[PDB]
C-alpha cells in the first residue's frame, strides 16, 4: 500500500505516509514533508518508490523495494518522489 518517509536514519522523527502516486517537490510540502529531509524510508509487498534528488522527477535517484535504514547519498536530498505499485 504505502511507503513510510522519516526525518532521521534507523526509522525515527517525523514519520509521513505515502500511498502510490507522484510527488513533486511543492506537493511533498502540502503532505508535511519538508524538501530535502527523507532519512530512511519503509517499503511493504507490492509497491516501489524512485527518490529523485531534484524536483520534477530528475536527477540522481534511487529505488527503493524493501526498508531502508540509510539513503546513503540521496539523504536529505530528496525533493520528489514517485511511488509505484508492484502487484505481487
Ligand atoms: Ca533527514
Ligand atoms: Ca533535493
Amino acid at each position: 500500500a504505502n511507503i513510510t518517509v522519516f526525518y532521521n536514519e534507523d526509522f525515527q522523527g517525523k514519520q509521513v505516509d505515502l500511498p502510490p502516486g507522484n510527488y513533486t517537490r511543492a506537493q511533498l510540502a502540502a503532505l508535511g514533508i519538508e524538501n530535502n529531509t527523507i532519512s530512511s524510508v519503509k517499503v511493504p509487498p507490492g509497491v516501489k518508490a524512485i527518490l529523485y534528488q531534484n524536483d520534477g522527477f530528475a536527477g540522481d535517484q534511487i529505488e527503493v523495494v524493501a526498508n531502508a535504514e540509510e539513503l546513503g547519498p540521496l539523504n536529505n536530498n530528496v525533493s520528489s518522489i514517485r511511488v509505484i505499485s508492484v502487484p505481487v
